[PDB]
């Protein structure tokens, strides 16, 4: 658990925080700071999901790779924004580092980002190059996970960047269907009056409305188009 990993010391050297180990390793060997193992994985991808700034901002200055996919950790940014890192977010995107790199299952920074409450993390990688509709092997969205447990925070940034489009899972769950099955009075009314299509039917080919509360679908259809 503590001290090192399992393999690669660049890697367990970030992970427990060693700058001067990491520094001396890298600066007598240029290899070990791209040197990968265990999971292909970077000292970068472990210092950022630790914290250690120092460690992955004297890797980065050195010119570092960032845009790098991992066997499916995600990018560096994406780890760093995950666990609210603002210092690790902040630190890799200064050297350019990417923003919708895809993990495995495609879960952007939006994605990651979206299922914690770090609303001005998540703004942040939007700007970056975050896509705000993209969608996952099931077409997912960040508005979903958020709409499902989330805030209202998210909705007024997420709708000022420009992002969900009524989008609908391989099986259906729109913003709208999520949100109302969440007994989310709010979160419902704000979307629906945005642009939240309520005629969307799901799996059983029924519409947020009819999934609202029978009656409180009246309501939040009305407002489209009633």
């Amino acid at each position: 658990m503590e001290g090192c990993v399992s393999n690669l010391m660049v890697c367990n050297l970030a992970y427990s925080g060693k700058l001067e180990e990491l520094k001396e390793s890298i600066l007598a060997d240029k290899s070990l700071a791209t040197r990968t193992d265990q999971d292909s994985r970077t000292a970068l991808h472990w210092a950022c999901s630790a914290g250690h700034t120092e460690i992955v901002e004297f890797l980065l200055q050195l010119g570092v790779p960032v845009n790098d996919k991992d066997d499916a950790g995600w990018s560096p940014l994406h780890i760093a924004a995950s666990a609210g890192r603002d210092e690790i977010v902040k630190a890799l995107l200064g050297k350019g580092a990417q923003v919708n790199a895809v993990n495995q299952n495609g879960c952007t920074p939006l994605h990651y980002a979206a299922s914690k409450n770090r609303h001005e993390i998540a703004v942040m990688l939007l700007e970056g190059g975050a896509n705000p509709d993209a969608k996952d092997h099931y077409e997912a969205t960040a508005m979903h996970r958020a709409a499902a447990k989330g805030n209202l925070k998210m909705i007024h940034i997420l709708l000022y960047y420009k992002a969900s489009t009524n989008i609908q899972d391989t099986e259906g769950n729109t913003p709208l269907h999520l949100a109302c099955d969440e007994e989310r009075v709010e979160e419902a009314k704000l979307l629906v009056s945005q642009g939240a299509s309520i005629y969307i039917e799901n799996k059983e080919e029924k519409t947020p409305l009819q999934v609202a509360k029978g009656g409180l679908g009246l309501i939040l259809k009305r407002m489209v188009e009633g």
